[PDB]
Parts: structure tokens; sequence; C-alpha cells
């Protein structure tokens, strides 16, 4: 019932959320560049956050499928997602108060898309 709806919306988000952020910000000749340094650290943080979010959402989907055992952290995460309140761990950038998980993931997807564009331009 509810758990299946959670699975469906998590699968929809995983389809919506772009895949692994290409951490192609790597040039020893561009280290001295300030813009390169800033974009490198931003892409690194975005890629780590993307990996964490993707793995957590895949874990949520798989435990919705029933073929795994959830732990205390997963219980906290599912209790956060059921009420629509943003997961506390996923918060690595400033978020307006009251933003729903759907709004947060849409914003995160847009940020990941623009970071993909930045990495493609840098490469």
């Amino acid at each position: 019932a509810w758990m299946r709806t959670l699975h469906t919306t998590a699968s929809n988000w995983l389809h919506l959320i772009p895949q692994t952020l290409s951490h192609l910000k790597r040039t020893v000749e561009n280290i001295k560049d300030p813009l390169f340094r800033f974009f490198e650290r931003e892409v690194k943080m975005g890629a780590k956050l993307l990996q964490d979010v993707r793995q957590d959402l895949a874990d949520v989907v798989q435990v919705c499928e029933g073929k795994k055992k959830q732990t205390n952290y997963l219980r906290t995460l599912i209790n956060e997602l059921v009420k629509g309140i943003l997961p506390r761990s996923w918060s690595h950038y400033t978020v307006p108060a009251g933003m729903t998980v759907i709004q947060w993931v849409s914003d995160f997807s847009e940020r990941i898309k623009q970071l993909q564009n930045i990495s493609l331009a840098a490469a």
C-alpha cells in the first residue's frame, strides 16, 4: 500500500535524478586558476553528495522491494521521507525552510545538470 507508493515515487526520482557526476575536474596545469579551483571543489562536493543520494535512494527502493534488512539509519531516512521532510543527512547546501523532499530533489537535479554542463565545458 503506502510502501509501494513510496517505492514508485523513489523510482520516479531515481529516473529523474541524473546519474553519477563526472568528476572530470582534473588538470595540474589549471591548479593555479581560481575559477578552476572553485569549480573543482564544487564538482567534488556535488559528486559525493550525488553518490550518497543515489545510493540511499537505491537502498530505499530495494528495501521497498523487500529483499534487504533496514538499519536504524535507514529507519530514520524512511521516517523522514514518509512525512515529506527533507533528510537531514542529504542537506549539504543551504535550503529554504519548509522545502519538501520533492522540491529539494528537483533543485538538486537542476544543480547536478548545471554541474554536468560545467564539467563538460571544462573537459
